[PDB]
């Protein structure tokens, strides 16, 4: 009851869209904060049931993660978050602000995501749709991870998750990999004109995707880290953050900038 709100205190002001969580609003909390206000359509969950599945919301707590702010949990249930004022990483990049961004910004994002998902890997959690559609950024650069496993992706998917639903926090590594694709072609999509089924046996083949052009090939050897066949080969998140965050002086010391990253 502590995270409950009363109905008033919350104006909805622009819808965001309808992506994999139908449509959620930017609004306002209590004529004061900004935040990203969802509410579901009555029927599809029963009080108790999202009281259970917003335990996970309420608990976890990271700076990287977006932060849950207040709930209406009777019907017609509301969730109210802090909001992102830049959308979603991957419209992030394929906008007016991919030209501008070079490696030294790509890489920021991409250890802050690292941040974030090093939080859920020493929760013991598993986020099973890590991609850039699903990263959300602020002002300043920030990136903080979404979770719509309320909401209830092949290319993304590391092969033992989509082949026998071994979805693990190494699986997350396979997909942060793939993200790091996505930061360093500015947001295309991964295995460029190949189909999913394409995308399956070619990777189960040990097909990977080539170094991006004017990416280096340090940063790549990173992605193929994270695409190791056997997951428990593949580094943590923890480690993947330390990497990301010391690049320019451990990695790249003599990094100069060019046409686009
Ligand atoms: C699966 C791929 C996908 O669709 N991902 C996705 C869906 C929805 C949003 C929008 N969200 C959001 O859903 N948030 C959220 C997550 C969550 O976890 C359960 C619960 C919530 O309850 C409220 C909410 C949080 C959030 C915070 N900020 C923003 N900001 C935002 C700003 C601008 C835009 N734009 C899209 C439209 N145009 C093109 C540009 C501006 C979108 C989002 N959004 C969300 C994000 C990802």
């Amino acid at each position: 009851d502590a995270w409950e709100i009363p109905r008033e205190s919350l104006r909805l002001e622009v819808k965001l869209g309808q992506g994999c969580f139908g449509e959620v609003w930017m609004g306002t909390w209590n004529g004061t904060t900004r935040v990203a206000i969802k509410t579901l359509k009555p029927g599809t969950m029963s009080p108790e049931a999202f009281l259970q599945e917003a335990q996970v919301m309420k608990k976890l707590r990271h700076e990287k993660l977006v932060q849950l702010y207040a709930v209406v949990s009777e019907e017609p249930i509301y969730i109210v978050t802090e909001y992102m004022s830049k959308g979603s990483l991957l419209d992030f990049l394929k906008g007016e602000m991919g030209k501008y961004l070079r490696l030294p910004q790509l890489v920021d994002m991409a250890a802050q995501i690292a941040s974030g998902m090093a939080y859920v890997e020493r929760m013991n959690y598993v986020h099973r749709d890590l991609r850039a559609a699903n990263i959300l950024v602020g002002e300043n650069l920030v990136c903080k991870v979404a979770d719509f496993g309320l909401a209830r992706p092949i290319k993304w998917t590391a092969p033992e998750a989509a082949l026998y639903g071994r979805f693990t926090i190494k699986s997350d590594v396979w997909s942060f990999g793939i993200l790091l694709t996505e930061l360093t072609t500015k947001g295309r999509v991964p295995y460029p004109g190949m189909v999913n089924r394409e995308v399956l046996d070619q990777v189960e083949r040990g097909y990977r995707m080539p170094c991006p052009p004017e990416c280096p090939e340090s940063l790549h050897d990173l992605m193929c880290q994270c695409w190791r066949k056997d997951p428990e080969e593949r580094p943590t998140f923890e480690y993947l953050q330390a990497f990301l965050e010391d690049y320019f002086t451990s990695t790249e010391p003599q990094y100069q900038p060019g046409e686009n990253l």
